[PDB]
């Protein structure tokens, strides 16, 4: 085991940082180290533990010593290993001096959102509707074209935002950052540098529960979906108009008060909306700044589409041999694959050909 | 009275453990003191399989009697040892038990996930083995593309039997899933034909999974709780490979499965954890009513329409068993030309000759058709 003490110049500890080989003797050193400096643990709070060099010194941890130099800490090693369980602990005051002193001392590393529209296969003419999403507003978009809006999101959003791990209000832990929606980048101790963060909540697929403090363990609890959007984008597909009138309320208030276990918690509120739906007039009443419209695709549009993904060149007389429904970005795909699939099991015969019985399968046989 | 038989590595670590004997108790305990006599934690392994074997066509269990148990093992990179030999003379049911290490079921998790690529068959289709009018087999053989598809059915077929009968192959499956201590059980019993067993993975024909509406439960599309930490996967996690029918179901229903193959994974949380299985299965819809599925795309339709006269003459000649004249056409309900009406015409006539002796055929469908209709003059 190998113990990194991150003190001050009058030799104050405030950072510990201990690696061992498993859970136990991890456990075992550090109350060991909390007991050899007459350390109380109840001043230190665990914000990172878990799994990940021929030898694990000063040297060897570099960003770690250079981070603690920005805090004004020196980096120690008490021993050197030879070749794994690692846990993380800091002072409750450093804790406090971080959320509210040094609040922006790690600022500088938060990159700038952009939209790069070069990494996506689109038209001009919808590049150029999606484009206003760079204003960073909430938006109601009109769905005709059904298209993947997240995948785009994920395609071409670029840059990076810090986050708080996690929130603890009065011996309660909320916890914000997940690893299962949140694309790691990075951990600056508290915070947690990640990708703009994109939110999907399907109505069919998913409960109206995630917008609630759903407990977990005894003074454990998983924040709200609109709490871990913070900084990035939430999308929702066909939802009820009371929810969206009640995130409405919210972003306009600016914070959520709320009860827990006879406790007052507070919280400020900062995200993107995104209302992706196919029937609009169910939210009439309410006001967006930003609607964007996805027309249906015209016949040129479709050829076009259809020359792109299938590799080869219609002609122009099956536009008429589809039916409306199909001539959207969806239908695009599934009749690939059933191109595809007929090219894969019927060899010999010409593309066309099988586009037409493509047609003629999709269509029912009429 | 017992035997235990180890896959062991080159360096002398033990990581696959078989133990044959009498009863549970008895297999139990010497598991155990096989665990302690090398100085094992039981946690480092995990039961994969437990049970009773037919031991009636071995005369003894040997290693050389499990040929086939060391050809796995080889090509896994282990080889396989005996602490002796155990006679099975005059016993049929023995208890077994098989368990590998944590790190070996991790590794086939991972890095050995395609080893057995090579036993799997390729999924046909036989249609030599139904009789079936060409015209239907002809709208039929596009089940073969293995997409979405929709049936409007006004013939009345049954579906589940027929894919039954004609579809040929096998399939890997894992038995169950693992996550953080909780157990979902996928492999099923009652609904899957057993081939093969692989360690952690069951080879089985193509799963082929049928759920009427007005028999089961919704309740089969979410994680069913058997006991603490152990889970039952739906329906669209037991047809992995193969077909999943639905006889008129809810349009929420078919979106929601839609939108989940769409995704492509099921995210779920169970006892605060979070798990996500991927999702992989071919969805038949079989319905009277397609008007009900308008607003929703699939690639393949496939309408099978009511039987004609000569249609329905032949399929009388084939199932009855005589030649019946023109007119017999005349006097049955026209709802009654379909499969399920010849069926139920052939099982009449059947009772009806049975009661009757002596009598001709045409009078016998004539008096069966009389008898149909309510004996309305």
């Amino acid at each position: 085991f190998v113990v990194m003490a991150g003190m001050r110049k009058d030799g104050t500890i405030d950072f510990i940082k201990v690696y061992a080989l498993n859970e136990k003797l991890a456990i075992e050193v550090l109350e060991a180290f909390l007991k050899e400096n007459n350390i109380h643990p109840s001043d230190f709070i665990v914000i990172q533990r878990g799994y990940e060099k021929k030898a694990i010194t000063t040297r060897s941890e570099e960003e770690l010593s250079a981070m603690l130099g920005r805090l004004g800490l020196r980096l120690v090693s008490n021993g050197v290993l030879y070749t794994l369980y690692q846990i993380t602990a800091i002072s409750r005051e450093l804790f406090e001096s971080l959320q509210k002193e040094k609040r922006e001392i790690f600022e500088d590393v938060q990159e700038k959102i952009t939209f790069n529209f070069s990494k996506v296969d689109l038209p001009e003419k919808y590049v150029k509707k999606l484009r206003l999403l760079e204003l960073m507003e909430d938006t109601i978009i009109f769905n005709m074209a059904e298209l993947e809006i997240p995948n785009l999101l994920k395609a071409i959003v670029e840059g990076t935002v810090l986050i708080p791990r996690f929130l603890e209000k009065e011996d309660l832990i909320i916890r914000i950052f997940d690893e299962e929606l949140h694309e790691y980048r990075g951990s600056y101790f508290d915070k947690v540098l990640i990708k703009p963060p994109i939110i999907h909540w399907d109505f069919y697929l998913d409960s109206l529960e995630d917008f609630s403090f759903k407990k977990v363990e005894e003074s454990i609890y998983i924040a709200p979906l609109f709490l871990r959007a913070t900084g990035g984008f939430l999308i929702l597909t066909e939802p009820p108009e009371d929810l969206v009138k009640t995130l409405l309320k919210l972003k306009k208030r600016g914070e959520v008060r709320t009860i827990l276990e006879g406790k007052r918690i507070t919280i400020p509120i900062n995200f993107t909306l995104i209302v992706d739906t196919r029937h609009p007039e169910r939210y009439a009443g309410l006001k967006f700044p930003i609607r964007i419209n996805l027309p249906p695709l015209d016949d040129e549009t479709f050829l076009k589409v259809l020359e792109t993904n299938l590799g080869i060149t219609p002609p122009t007389e099956i536009v008429r041999i589809f039916p409306p429904d199909y001539k959207t970005f969806l239908g695009v795909e599934l009749i690939k694959n059933l191109f595809e699939k007929l090219k894969l099991t019927e060899k010999g015969k010409d593309e066309v050909s099988l586009l037409k019985e493509a047609a003629t399968i999709i269509t029912g046989g009429t």
